[PDB]
DNA sequence: ATTATGACGCT
DNA sequence: AGCGTCAT
């Protein structure tokens, strides 16, 4: 009862945006704008491989790891923007550059953890007391929240979604308790009131489109994120989980969508997460172990406590490189460039890394993947990063694979190289 | 011949 | 440390 915690601490923002790579593309060539369109990586094999798609392009079915001569079938007028080749492999520094813009407007409003290239958590809870005490109980417009779905409503006793969307968000207005400063929901309101903010800042600074969710912890707030795209925000509350996840398959929970989902589904014989409501905390943790077990346990409750972590830098800088089928290597030759074509990609970003963000990187990891190998890697080794040199790193690097060679030849590779990997890690302020 | 990452857990 | 999982 009165000590049951509820999980309703904090305010957390998910922003997502919209088709990112599509978009960073679309900036730069605005003959792409409101088009059916995708970005690729390659061309020559099935016309490259596509990363990112348009909302125009996916009403046609069109999906990121589609070929783009498979998509083109969907979509014969769809368009492609290609990334960008440096040294033989794919550069990835635009849109890199692009999330940075993004990165900086946000912590503009809140300390953000950089979740991937183009979303970041949001720890709103401070923001959000300051602008209620700023508020003074005054009530929240509708007008404030122009983008904002209130998840589970409207409901109860139009044929338009915007008319939908703003029943909806009238009925939550009407409900809220406005002179009560620690109502749960009101803080997500005003919570959703700031992320409307940060979206139209950011598209105002940058000319980029997010969604966003905003909940109470960061699960709740990536999946709020997703259920309105492209272009909206979503405010799911803790009383809207009950239902919400009465019909969420578990695998739509991120952490879920592999194999410790499959196995929470089978092992268990349910299907939705509202269903794991029904197990105790020691059933759980006594199927999937201490961690997960309590982590289920309080999630299909709604409530989740990994913080938003204060780290808008990656914590790694790495290239990679499959080289599939034919295009595996086999001679030393063709290991040892590759190594460099690698290297001073890294080099290059660890350069401008340690200028932009006071920091050098002191390990260097080199994986590589082996032909007939099923795993993504077949061999990780580590070895010291203590100089940011090319070849430098790439001569280490071939010492630390060198005896993978099980060719008695020393200039045949085998069994050959499908995937090299160099990665700087373990950073230190300097 | 799904590619290029990147975070985090396990032992 | 090296490997696995999950994300996409
Ligand atoms: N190189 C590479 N980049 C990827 C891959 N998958 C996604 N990306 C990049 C391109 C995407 O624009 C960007 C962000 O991914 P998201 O999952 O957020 O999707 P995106 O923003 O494209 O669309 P969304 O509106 O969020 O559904 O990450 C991949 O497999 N390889
Ligand atoms: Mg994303
Ligand atoms: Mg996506």
């Amino acid at each position: 009862g009165p000590h049951m915690a509820t999980g309703q601490d904090r305010v957390v923002a998910l922003v997502d945006m919209d088709c990112f790579f599509v978009q960073v593309e679309q900036r730069q060539n605005p003959h792409l704008r409101n088009k059916p369109c995708a970005v690729v990586q390659y061309k020559s094999w099935k016309g490259g491989g596509i990363i990112a798609v348009s909302y125009e392009a996916r009403a046609f079915g069109v999906t990121r790891s589609m070929w783009a001569d498979d998509a083109k079938k969907l979509c014969p007028d769809l368009l492609l923007a290609q990334v960008r080749e440096s040294r033989g492999k794919a550069n990835l520094t635009k849109y890199r550059e692009a999330s940075v813009e993004v990165m900086e407007i946000m912590s503009r409003f809140a300390v953000i953890e950089r979740a991937s290239i183009d979303e970041a958590y949001v720890d709103l809870t401070s923001a959000v007391q300051e602008r209620l005490q700023k508020l003074q109980g005054q009530p929240i417009s509708a007008d404030l929240l122009p983008s904002t779905y209130i998840e589970g409503l409207p409901q109860g006793p139009t044929v338009q979604k915007e008319g939908m969307r703003k029943q909806g968000l009238f009925q939550w207005l009407d409900s809220l308790q406005i002179d009560n400063l620690t109502s749960p929901d009101l803080q997500l309101t005003v919570g959703a009131v700031i992320v409307e903010e940060m979206r139209a800042a950011i598209e105002r600074e940058t000319g980029f489109q997010c969604s966003a969710g905003i909940s109470h912890n960061k699960v709740l707030a990536k999946l709020a994120c997703g259920l309105n795209k492209p272009n909206r925000q979503t405010l799911v509350s803790h009383g809207s989980v009950p239902q919400l996840f009465s019909q969420m398959p578990i695998r739509k929970i991120r952490s879920l969508g592999g194999k410790l989902g499959a196995s929470v589904i089978e092992i268990l014989g349910i299907e939705y997460m509202g269903e794991l409501t029904q197990f105790t905390e020691s059933q759980l943790q006594s199927h999937f172990g201490e961690k997960n077990g309590s982590w289920l346990y309080a999630m299909c409750r709604g409530i989740e406590h990994d913080p938003v972590k204060p780290r808008q830098l990656p914590k790694t800088i790495g290239c990679s490189k499959n080289f599939p089928g034919k295009t595996a290597l086999a001679t030393r030759e063709q290991v040892q460039w590759w190594l460099l074509q690698l290297a001073q990609e890294l080099e290059e970003r660890l350069t401008k890394d340690r200028n932009d963000n006071d920091r050098v990187a002191t390990q260097l990891v080199v994986s590589i993947r082996v032909q007939g190998d099923k795993r993504l890697s077949s061999l990780r080794r580590c070895c010291a990063l203590t100089r940011y040199d090319a070849h430098k790193m790439s001569h280490d690097a071939f010492t630390v694979i060198k005896n993978c060679n099980t060719s008695g030849i020393q200039t045949e590779w085998s069994p050959p190289l499908t995937m090299l990997f160099l990665c700087a890690t373990k950073f230190s302020a300097s």
